[PDB]
């Protein structure tokens, strides 16, 4: 009644592993589908579900009840899509381009008819809304470009593999980074398999990161000019706990581990690599901040108060907050909706006389109404809501 148990939708898509919610969370798989990500929220293309009705239609019946006031005002629907990320295999580069760009770009693809479940549709959304990721298991990933000495240490080994690369090392600056970004992608045919040839030599002679990624990316991108990306960009092992925060025109992919993503309902993708499908690289440069990001500043550093550990979000769309579950009741309240996963060992959620048991994976949905509510157990519980 007042904690709706969540029953959540599993993405099959190819990249997704097997075994990875099974072997965590005990979720069934017979078949052994590639289960790539589990979707808990409200989106129209696939809403999770209450005891069954759609958690979509229960919010647009009564919204001011599920999401509160501050939120239905504000966004009028539940403003954010929480996610486990089960990644087999590594992930396409992605941009995410900024508000000003996202508007033209959704204009501009609503200007010619594009329908938003089609493959070229690229803009979903006028607007840039941020993505948190959060390591379940060792997360291993690309984010932002890294210091231009640290990108230079890192070309020289593949200086002969193309013009641009030694280009770019003469005067290492953002304009040359650009160039060579754009240059690396746009190679076709035997410029393209000369420079591979030089990184694949390189790979036998070099040791450690982020060359053993580049391994790891080549068995399932073995023809794909996103095999230098890794000495372009930062490469990021998220220990379990761990989160980052995708940022606006900053190429960033998902590589291998499992992980919690928080996110607003649509997204805004320019692919930049690791990918087959097409891409406008002119489109690309534009949309993308040649600004070296240093690794310190790529984790989202926390904030623990009590049994509450919060992940500052620098937007009112979504909130995520890790609470240590002890055996005395702690209240989990908010001004919102929210949704309570369970991440280890178990969770009794308690409003007055109704109970609810949530162990490893499984989630409840908690109107504003309804809030707060007395959490028990061990281990952890991931919420997502609004600081509003």
């Amino acid at each position: 009644a007042s904690m709706q148990k969540l029953i959540n939708s599993v993405q099959n898509y190819a990249w997704g592993s097997k075994t990875a919610l099974t072997e965590l969370y005990g979720i069934a798989n017979p078949q052994q589908q590639p289960m790539a990500e589990l979707w808990m929220g409200a989106h129209p293309k696939s809403s999770s579900r209450i005891t069954t009705v759609s958690l979509r239609d229960a919010i647009e019946k009564n919204k001011t009840a599920m999401l509160g006031e501050a939120v239905a005002n504000r966004f009028g629907e539940l403003p954010f899509l929480f996610k486990v990320l089960c990644a087999a295999q590594p992930l396409s580069i992605q941009v995410h381009p900024n508000k000003r760009n996202s508007e033209i770009g959704f204009a501009k693809e609503n200007a010619a008819g594009i329908p938003m479940d089609a493959a070229e549709r690229n803009y979903k959304d006028p607007n840039h809304k941020p993505e948190l990721v959060f390591a379940l298991t060792p997360f291993l990933a690309m984010n932002a470009f890294r210091e231009f000495s640290d990108i230079v240490s890192l070309l020289q080994p593949v200086a002969g593999a193309h013009s641009a690369i030694a280009h770019f090392l003469q005067v290492p600056n953002a304009e040359r980074l650009s160039q060579l970004f754009a240059s690396l992608l746009n190679m076709q045919g035997e410029e393209k398999s000369r420079a591979l040839a030089v990184l694949k030599a390189a790979l036998n002679s070099q040791q450690g990161e982020p060359w053993q990624t580049i391994r790891v990316i080549s068995e399932y991108y073995p023809d794909d000019s996103g095999l230098f990306s890794p000495l372009l960009l930062n490469v990021v092992k998220l220990n379990p706990g761990e989160a980052m925060f995708l940022f606006a025109e900053t190429p960033a992919a998902y590589l291998q581990g499992v992980a919690l993503e928080v996110m607003a309902n649509s997204d805004n993708v320019l692919r930049a690599g690791l990918t087959p499908k097409y891409i406008d690289i002119p489109e690309l440069v534009a949309n993308v901040k040649f600004e070296p990001k240093p690794a310190g500043e790529l984790l989202t550093a926390p904030v623990k108060s009590g049994a509450e550990l919060d992940f500052p979000i620098p937007v009112d769309d979504f909130a995520f907050s890790l609470h240590d579950l002890a055996l005395q009741e702690t209240s989990i309240g908010q001004h919102s909706a929210a949704i309570l996963f369970c991440v280890e060992g178990e969770a009794v959620l308690r409003k007055d006389e109704q109970r609810l048991v949530l162990k490893p994976g499984e989630s409840a949905f908690i109107g504003a109404d309804e809030s707060p509510v007395n959490a028990s157990g061990t281990g952890r519980l991931a919420r997502v809501y609004n600081k509003l």
